[PDB]
Formats: C-alpha cells, structure tokens, sequence
C-alpha cells in the first residue's frame, strides 16, 4: 500500500507474462536490418535494446512511462508549497508505471532520508581527492567505492534465486539514490567550499532540498529549479551512452553501484556530459561582446555569421524532434516565471525566438529547434552555481534515477547478458564478398 | 619508422582510405537482421559493431588481427631463458596488424617502464581503501582517480582536431598500460601482504616481469605464466561486456582512464569475469566430496546428479564459442608441463575427459566444452596466488591492451558514439503491429 518493494513485487508478474507472450507470439519477427554503415555508425538507427521506463515520442518529446513533462509537471506530487515535481515521485512513476499519491512521494522521502549515510572510507576517499581531479572522476570513484554497501553482490556468490534478484537490486538502488546528494555534496563543497561539512540530513525533508542544504544553499527557488531538473534530466531511453553503460554493466550482474559508475563515466564523455556548460561558455562570451541590451537585428546578424563560418549554435541541433525539446520548454516556463529581468536568461529568450527560423533558412537540419542543455546552465548560474565542471554531477545525480528503475526491471525481467556480435573490417569485407 | 606511434601514423590513413571505399561500395550491404527474440536476449547474435584487433571464430576461435593463439605462441617475441609470448608484443600486434621485432618488443617494455609512475593522490586512496572493498572496485575507483593524468580530456577541452584525438589516446593508453601492475600490486600488496611496498620498477625488465617483481613472486615459471595469462586474456573481440563497455564510453570521446574503468565494472559482473574463481570454489568443494582418487565413473556421476538437478558445470560453456576455448588448450599444455602432478589439475583434466560427452549426450548444451576460466585458476593457486578475489584484477590487466589497443583505432577512424535504438515492450508491440 505505502511500501513500493510490495507494489513492485505485484507488479512483477504482470509484466512478466505480458513480455512471455509477445516473444511467444513474436520473437522470431525481423524489427529491421543491419546494415555495413550501422556497424561503422554506432549502430545509429538500430532498434538494439529493450528499455521499459521512458520512450521518445517524435512529436512530444520524452515519455515517462506513458506521461509526457507537461502531464508530469501537471500530475507529479509537489512540496508542500512548491509547483515543481518531487523527483521521488517521478522515481515511483518509472518503477511502477503509476503516478504516486502525495502520501507515496512522502514514504518515499522519509526512506531515501534514512538510508543516506555514507561510510567513513568514502568520506575519507572524497576528502583526500585534490582539486585537480574532476568532480564527475571523484562521483565515479567515490559510487565504485560505494560497492563495499552493496547487498546484491555478496548474495549471488551464496547462491540466492535468480527470481528473487531484483530485490536485493532494489535495496542497493534505493541505498544508492539516498546516498548520491551526499556524494554530491561533499564534492560540491570539498572543490568550492573550502572543505566545509555538508551538514546533517532532515529525515523530513525531501531529497532535493537535502541536497540543496548539503551543497550550502537556502533559497527556495534554488530547491524549486533542482526538483525539476532532477525530474526532468532522469531518463532519455536506454540508447544514450550513460543509459546504456548502466544497461550492459548491469546484464553481467555487477550491482547498481558499480553499474552506475559505469554510466558516469560514459556521462563524462564531452559528446554526452559536456553540452550544458559549452553553451554556458558561449553565452557568456556573446553577452560580453554584443552587450546585454543586444537588438534582434544585431543578434541574427551574429548568429548568420557564426553559421557561415561553419560552426554551430550551441544547444540548437535536435533528434527527431520536430518541435522544441518539452525539457527546455518546461525550463523556460520557470525562467519566465521567476527570473525574467535576468540578463543571461534575456539572452537565452531572445536566442530562442531568432535562431530556429535562421537554421531553416539555412541547409541543416530540418530541426532546428533547442534542446534542454541550452537552457540549464543560465539557471544554474542565476542562483549562484556558477562552477560549470560540476554540472554534470547533477545531470548525473537526476539519471540515477531513471536508469536505476530500469536496473531493477531489467533484473526482474531476467534480461540476459548484453553480448552483440563484433567484426572486424577484414572481417566484414569478406562477409559481403561472400553471399 | 620506429616509434610504435609513428608506425601507427603511417598505418591509419591507409585504415581510413580502405574503409571509406568499403563503406561507399558496400556500405548498404544488410549484415542481418534483428529480431524481437534478440532485443530481449542481450543483442546476442546480432551483429553490432565493427572491432579490428580481434575476431572470435566460433568454431576456431579467438584470432588477434588474424593469428590464432598457437600463431602467437611461435611467433611472438619471449623474454630471454623463456618459453611465453610477451604481453608487449601482443600489443604490438593488436595496434599495428603486425607481428613485433625483437628490438620493438624490447623498446616498447622500456617505454612502459618509464611511465609507470604513480601520482600521490592514487597512491593515497589505495592505501586508505578498507579490507572490505573488493579488488577490482579498487581497481576501478584508482583507475577513474588517475583520470586526472589524461592528456586526452585536456586537449578536447582546448578544442585539438579530431584527426590528433587517436594521439593523445595512445598516450594516455601507453600511461594507462604502464601504471596498471603498479595499481594493481598495490591492491595486492596492501589486502594480503599488510601493506608492504611494491618496491620499484627496473627499466631492463618486461611489463610481466616487474609485475610479478611488484606482487613479491620470485619465480620464473610464475613470470612465465603471467606472461602467458596476460597475452591470452587481451582480448576476445568487441561483443564481450569489458570491450563493449569501454568501445561505448570511448565511443562518448571519454579519456582511457574512464574507458577502462568502466570496462573494469564489466569485468567484475558476475557472468563476467568473475568465473575463474566460480570454477575454483567449485572444484574445491568437489574435491572435499570425493577426493584425489575420484575415477572417471564417480566424476561422471557427480556430473550427472549436478545436471538432473539443473545445476552447471562452471566454466564449461560460452556465448559465442562452440567448441573448446584456445585460451584453455594454452593453459593445458603449460600445466601438463610445469605441473603434471597437481591434483587440482588432474582433477581439471579428467573433467575434460568426462563433462564434454555428458553435455552432448544430455543435448541442451548450445556449447559443451571449457572455455578459458575452466583452467586458470588451478595454475594461479599452485604458484601461491590463492585469493581468489584478486583474480579478476589480473584478468582486467590483461584486457587493457585489447580494449586500449582498439580505443586507439575507434579515435583513429573516428567512430561515433554509440546510440542504438530501444524499445518499450509497450512500443515494441505496436511497432510489430504497424
Ligand atoms: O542526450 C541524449 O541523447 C538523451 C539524454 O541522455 C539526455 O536526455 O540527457
Ligand atoms: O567473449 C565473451 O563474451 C567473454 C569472454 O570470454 C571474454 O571476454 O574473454
């Protein structure tokens, strides 16, 4: 009724048997072809993976099993007094497929509360890290460190039922997730804040204003911006590098910390992780040069210009998505509503209203519309997070989310060990020469 | 000319001309097909990604850059008084397409001494890690701390050409392949030696050698071995969990360090590289239960109640392989020479006589003979290297000159990131409908 792994354990076979009879009925039906040039390509446009907690919709964007941001934004519990979804109870949304109650998202504060303290030689570890070490380095080594918690991987040495994995994926997962805003925290602190403590943990606190305490801020906007962006970065389908390092890492059985470690290494990748803060350093560069109070005429010019130089807008290049990213509308809407006189913010708007007509006028991409990492960074910096290396902490504290609820479903699920077939270039050019 | 890297220069722009002419002629070519089974069984047989340095035939199979093993073992350069391919040289192969000179092998050794150096926040860290955190998260955590020595995310952030990034990943590579048994020695140093120094490194020794001078062994079969474990665990193709890891984060233009940490994550799964141990454990509670003596009736015996009960035989089957593993035979024909009359290995032995037929007879066996993790750690426990944790940790040593050697070669060719599609069962079904 309150206790999730009790909903989840009802959930399992459902779901379960609905999977058994689709591959009953269906697992020898082609889904497509591969191709030379996928292979080459990065399997680009190979259906290659099966992923249960969020799906792309070529019109409306990002789906959270089934609901789209807006519907999140609308239907997700709040805090008392806020207007931006509880993270939490969008983790509830990806691992059971139901929007929570208020009473739910509660429960589910008070648990990831009571489950956040680190241990000593983690603690120990992030302290002794220098300066030098990037903090997405010091998150990935510091959630490796973590493993000596985990439940799941002393149980399958002593032989514990295949069916009953997900429960022990699940308690290392929550245990986790409670446990990243510390991490977090304390590297924040540790390359910012001259070392200081990140303080104690509320036991009725939600989990974003926990972390928004641990990293030193008290501003109720600052709370409000990180509930939704940790809502709104936590899945993008299983395809994307830091999805699928979870994925595959997590199919050899390696517990959700070392998965998840994984996937932060992937997540620092500068064609994954890197985005936000690129278009940060762009922005600022351009307000400095063209002054804040830039005419539409002057900024298209600039733009016209930076295009034929053949470069790229920052932030402006899209998938299949035919409109605007929902994940920079819905940040926009929070720009509109709390920092409109915002300098930075006025340049991101005005950005907005010029750049896509001049990308369709120009031979590019039919898209040419914003995605979400166009817009974080200028509402990062507005409430004083101005330090762009750790950015991609918090994109990476809001995907443990949706990958760790796929983690557990891919286990309930028994999905075997992710295990393509490679070949070589001489390889393949004898397979073509042949047939 | 000399140089390893400039040997490569010259190497990778014919690599590029051939596979863009391939991929214009026959680049529509359809490979296969993928189907619902596959996407819920792991992508297995589907064909995902182009990996050059080696290919696993599933009949003959592992070849590096087309030389089988048995190749390797009569081509590849040995350390003087020995009998094993050198590591060195097995990384030559896999980054050239070329068998090594002597003289290679010699300078490519000096070149891995002189970068082993470990920075004082890695060895820090190492010496702080508690008794309780496993090796191989060790391993990985000091690996993703010396990021902080990468070359490679320095240049990209001040925007280097695409056309120089294989350059700075086979430098970060070489440093990587040189501090690794000094991370690794000091795992094992520090969780069964009580702490003890590694010592230092000798710029005239091979990379096995002053690893094993690192870990405290002091025993030329025991080098050998080492040299001979680390030239056959390199690689195993790009679909295994380690490779495939480190090809999709290297894919993302994250430096080695992180590649190979993720990679090492892999590795420590379970289904992955943790089996050599499993087979151990396993075959030491066999051993308890009948004893030196067991004849091949009791053995096939035991076989049988273990498989009617639908148990396994561990290290006895393969996702790809389907008939005995190369990397075992080597393993086998080292023991039936330097340790005959081991009773672990004679038990190995006779299971090889008897679980094959049991499998075959019994039918459900997809593939029936041992793969390498069968083998391996017998040889390991009788030099003195019982803890059985630490295994892995050699396995990963092994693996970073495969996955290192290819993550030079993805730069070099400029593959992208890796992005497949997937799929809901929910989408999945209505796109099987449509
Ligand atoms: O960027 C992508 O490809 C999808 C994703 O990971 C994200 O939304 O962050
Ligand atoms: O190839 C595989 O899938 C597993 C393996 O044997 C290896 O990585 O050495």
């Amino acid at each position: 009724s309150t206790n999730l792994k009790d909903i989840l354990a009802d959930l399992i076979p459902k779901e379960q048997a609905r999977i058994k009879t689709f591959r009953q009925q269906h697992g020898k039906t082609v889904v497509g072809q591969i191709t030379v040039d996928m292979m080459y390509g990065g399997m680009r446009g190979m259906k290659g993976l099966v992923y249960e907690t969020s799906v792309l919709d070529p019109d409306e964007g990002i789906r959270f099993r089934g609901f789209s941001i807006p519907e999140c934004q609308k239907l997700l519990p709040k805090a008392k007094g806020g207007e931006e979804p509880l993270p939490e109870g969008l983790f509830w949304l990806l691992v059971t497929g139901h929007i929570p109650t208020e009473e739910q998202v509660s429960w589910l504060s008070k648990e990831w509360a009571k489950r956040a303290a680190l241990p000593s030689h983690v603690v120990t570890m992030l302290d002794n890290f220098p300066t030098n070490l990037h903090p997405m380095s010091q998150l990935s080594a510091a959630v490796t460190a973590l493993n000596s918690e985990s439940n799941f991987a002393r149980a399958y040495a002593q032989g514990i039922s295949r069916t009953k994995y997900w429960e022990l994926i699940y308690e290392d997962s929550m245990d986790l997730i409670a446990k990243l805003p510390c991490v977090a925290a304390k590297i924040y602190r540790n390359l910012y804040r001259e070392g200081s403590g990140i303080g104690a943990i509320d036991s009725n606190l939600d989990w974003s204003h926990n972390f928004t305490n641990m990293l030193g801020y008290t501003d109720h906007q600052f709370t409000e911006l990180t509930r939704l962006y940790l809502t709104i970065h936590s899945d993008h389908e299983g395809g994307n590098v830091s999805a699928h390092t979870s994925h595959l890492v997590g199919s050899a059985l390696s517990d959700p910390y070392l998965s998840f470690a994984a996937a932060m290494n992937g997540l620092a990748g500068p064609l994954h992780g890197l985005a936000n803060q690129e278009v940060l350093v762009w922005l600022t560069q351009l307000q400095k040069e063209v002054g804040k109070d830039v005419s539409d005429e002057k900024l298209r010019d600039y733009i016209w210009n930076t295009l034929n130089s053949g470069r790229v807008v920052p932030g402006y290049g899209h998938a299949v998505l035919r409109k605007t990213d929902p994940r920079y509308t819905c940040q926009r809407e929070f720009a509109l509503k709390h920092l409109p006189n915002d300098p930075m913010f006025k340049l991101v708007a005005q950005l907005y209203k010029i750049v896509p007509n001049v990308l369709l006028e120009q031979g590019k991409a039919k898209n040419p519309w914003p995605n979400v990492d166009a817009h974080s960074g200028v509402l990062l910096q507005y409430y004083g997070m101005t330090e762009m290396n750790y950015y991609t902490v918090l994109f990476g504290v809001s995907r443990a989310l949706g990958v760790l609820a796929q983690l557990i479903w891919s286990r309930a699920l028994g999905f075997p060990l992710e295990r393509p077939k490679s070949m070589s270039t001489e390889g393949l050019m004898k397979f073509v020469d042949s047939k």
